[PDB]
C-alpha cells in the first residue's frame, strides 16, 4: 500500500500544522495496520472528484498519532494532528 498512498492538496497542507511529513506517513504505515475504519469523507473533502467516499479502509499508528488509507482506492483519508494532546479519534475508528 505504500506505492499507492495517494496524498491530495488537502491532506498536503494539513501535514506540517498536524506535524506529518511524507516520510513519517510512510514510516508509520510501513509499522503495519493497527486497526480499521471507514471512509465516509464529504464531497467538498474528495478530490480530485468530490463525489464523496463510502470505503472500508485500514488504519496505521496509534491513537492521535494515526493515518487512515482508504482500502479502494490508497489514497490517506486522514491524519490525526499529532500536536494537539486533546485529539479524539475518528469515530469510524476501530482499533485492534
Amino acid at each position: 500500500k505504500i506505492p499507492g498512498l495517494k496524498i491530495d492538496q488537502k491532506i498536503r497542507g494539513q501535514m506540517p500544522e498536524r506535524g506529518w511529513t511524507e516520510d513519517d506517513i510512510k514510516n508509520t504505515v510501513s509499522n503495519g495496520a493497527t486497526g480499521t475504519s471507514f471512509d465516509k469523507r464529504s464531497p467538498k473533502k474528495t478530490p480530485p472528484d468530490y463525489l464523496g467516499r463510502n470505503d472500508p479502509a485500514t488504519v496505521y499508528g496509534s491513537p492521535g498519532k494515526y493515518v487512515v488509507v482508504n482500502d479502494r482506492t490508497g489514497e490517506v483519508t486522514q491524519i490525526s494532528d499529532k500536536t494537539d494532546p486533546g485529539w479524539v479519534d475518528d469515530s469510524r475508528i476501530q482499533w485492534g
